[PDB]
């Protein structure tokens, strides 16, 4: 399924994803296409902070849902 990501700019990254993804997965999936390291990437979706070793269906994300990225230095 595809989801969004939408940095602090408003550009979405679009992920083909699957529900039994991890979050680290999806972090490295945006290195891949932004490359932007995982430890420098936080997501969050329907106000959660998204936890490395939980899944996307662990946060109950569906298709075409909008997580946000924030970045940090490092
Ligand atoms: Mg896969």
């Amino acid at each position: 399924m595809q989801i969004f990501v939408k940095t602090l700019t408003g550009k979405t990254i679009t992920l083909e994803v699957e529900p039994s993804d991890t979050i680290e997965n999806v972090k490295a999936k945006i290195q891949d296409k932004e490359g932007i390291p995982p430890d420098q990437q936080r997501l969050i979706f329907a106000g959660k902070q998204l936890e490395d070793g939980r899944t996307l269906s662990d946060y109950n994300i569906q298709k075409e849902d909008t997580l946000h990225l924030v970045l940090r230095l490092r």
